[PDB]
């Protein structure tokens, strides 16, 4: 299924020009911000979904994120496939390995709280993180296969909720400036 859902968040801090593109394309550029997420992707998300994406332009200025981004309730919890990063690689708790696309990916967990979530600007949820051990290239046609995310997790203890929110290919950024375009499907 084409994508369906645009995501589109800014804590207000700082700029951030995002363009809803044709089909699954979009762009962001952003200027000395507080944290956003923007992307495009799928309203209801799914364990099962193979994510791809070409980012055409890959150029954070500090902390940005080239990640796909989603949510579950039942409980509540954020996860991410991160695949490039700018000055900042994000960690956490250390639970292990999961090679998948093509990369080899650590696995970690955090808890975020007071923090901002689908249900509200504070709350309290864990976060769940395939975080790849270098860089992936940019520019040409890339995979999630986000089963092999899922079922890794599964394996260290990490189960999702059982209501599925978005699904989106995000550029995150925190305390930084950018440019990135980046095509969904
Ligand atoms: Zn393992």
């Amino acid at each position: 299924a084409s994508t369906d859902y645009w995501q589109n968040w800014t804590d207000g801090g700082g700029i951030v020009n995002a363009v809803n593109g044709s089909g699954g394309n979009y762009s962001v550029n952003w200027s000395n911000t507080g944290n956003f997420v923007v992307g495009k992707g799928w309203t209801t998300g799914s364990p099962f979904r193979t994510i791809n994406y070409n980012a055409g332009v890959w150029a954070p200025n500090g902390n940005g994120y080239l990640t796909l981004a989603g949510w579950t309730r039942s409980p509540l919890i954020q996860y991410y496939v991160v695949d490039s990063w700018g000055t900042y690689r994000p960690t956490g708790t250390y639970k292990g390995t999961v090679k998948s696309d093509g990369g080899t990916y650590d696995i970690y967990t955090t808890t975020r709280y007071n923090a901002p979530s689908i249900d509200g600007d504070r709350t309290t949820f864990t976060q769940y993180w395939s975080v790849r051990q270098s860089k992936r290239p940019t520019g040409s046609n890339a995979t999630i296969t986000f089963t092999n995310h899922v079922n890794a997790w599964k394996s260290h203890g990490m189960n999702l909720g059982s209501n599925w929110a978005y699904q989106v290919m995000a550029t995150e950024g925190y305390q930084s400036s950018g440019s990135s375009n980046v095509t969904v499907w």
